[PDB]
């Protein structure tokens, strides 16, 4: 069933590596810092059940169900193993408030929230926008519940991430339930279908770096994560990537000289029709010019396991530069360059 209504989110963006908005949970609402996530399907928070031993809950806003009077009790055992890192706990049910629409919706409360890398969090949970397939414990994703109240204009959510501005009045991303905002990209969308329903995950026919240097020649996955921050390949791809660029190896990054940071070739990635192209300008955390300094880039090594990957992963890096729509109806994924 679709209706009329668009609904807005507006996003606060942390150092170009974290984005999320704000919902509230109960009666009266409890409110929380939350990522929108296309590369997972649970809605998580932490709880006030959580042992003040895990040092990442005394920093963070707890769910407390006492303080609640629309909760209903589950109690079922819940993990989400993700590749930064795991969260446990159990599920619970609540009303919860996002840009305005109001859903009855299931939800973990974490009650271990390991320290590495929960600590390094601006936000307190996760609202996962991926499909029900994905789904731990099998729980209906929250979009799937503002679908079923058929009040959207349309099946599909979209989202802008802003560059990172000192300026306050700086808008720091915008999440759209129900459609796009046209103020906040140009030309036309340009759609890829998705591999299969259940999971943000296109084909990409290739990867390339400046004019001498090939990766994809023979076809790969591009999952489109609005959670991860950086743009991530595998291992190998990555090293090859990085020899290409002149780049030397760390512990959970890459980094380049930073006065050879605007020297760096162009990255293009192969999708549908389209060549969708980033310049050094938009993989460099161009953070000084200096000789005397190293810059990292926002390009990662990250091996995802099957089903899923092997896989490249295109986060906020990517999105930055183009405005994505995310459409259900049609288990597509659409791309316009952002502003
Ligand atoms: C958690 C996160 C929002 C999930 C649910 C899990 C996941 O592992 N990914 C992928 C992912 C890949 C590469 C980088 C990151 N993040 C996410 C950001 C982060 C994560 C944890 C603590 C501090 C900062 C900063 C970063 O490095 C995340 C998700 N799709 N979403
Ligand atoms: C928790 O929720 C699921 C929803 O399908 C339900 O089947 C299960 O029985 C619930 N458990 C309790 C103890 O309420």
């Amino acid at each position: 069933t679709l209706g009329n209504t668009t609904s807005s989110v507006i996003l606060t963006n942390y150092m170009d590596t974290q984005y999320y908005g704000e919902i509230g949970i109960g009666t009266p609402p409890q409110t929380f810092k939350v990522v929108f996530d296309t590369g997972s399907s649970n809605v998580w928070v932490p709880s006030s059940k959580c042992s003040r031993l895990y040092t990442a809950c005394v920093y963070h806003k707890l769910f407390d169900a006492s303080d609640s009077s629309s909760y209903k009790h589950n109690g079922t055992e819940l993990t989400l193993r993700y590749s930064t890192g795991t969260v446990s706990g159990f599920l619970s049910q609540d009303i919860i408030t996002v840009g305005g629409i109001t859903v009855t919706q299931m939800f973990g409360e974490v009650t271990e929230m390991p320290a590495l890398p929960f600590m390094l969090a601006e936000f307190d949970g996760v609202v996962g926008m991926g499909f029900i397939e994905q789904a731990i414990g099998r729980v209906t994703p929250i979009f799937d519940n503002i679908i079923s109240q058929g009040v959207l204009k349309e099946d599909v959510f979209s989202f802008y991430y802003n560059r990172d501005s000192e300026n306050s009045q700086s808008l720091g991303g915008q999440i759209v339930l129900g459609g796009s905002d046209p103020q906040h990209y140009e030309g036309n969308f340009h759609y890829i279908n998705l591999i299969k329903t259940g999971v943000w995950q296109i084909q990409m026919k290739g990867v390339s770096v400046g004019s001498s240097t090939l990766l994809c020649e023979d076809g790969c996955l591009a999952l489109v994560d609005t959670g991860a921050s950086y743009i991530s390949g595998s291992t190998s791809s990555i090293e090859k990537l990085m020899e290409a660029l002149g780049a030397k190896k760390r512990l959970f990054d890459y980094v380049v000289k930073c006065n050879e940071g605007p020297t760096l070739p162009d990255i293009s990635f192969h999708l549908g029709g389209k060549e969708y192209t980033l310049t050094s300008a938009d993989y460099v955390f161009q953070e000084s010019y200096s000789s005397k300094k190293l810059c990292t880039l926002a390009i990662h090594a990250m091996d995802i396991p099957p089903p899923t990957g092997p896989t490249w992963a295109l986060g906020a890096t990517f999105i930055r530069k183009f405005y994505t729509e995310f459409d259900r109806r049609n288990n597509r994924i659409g791309f316009a360059l952002a502003r």
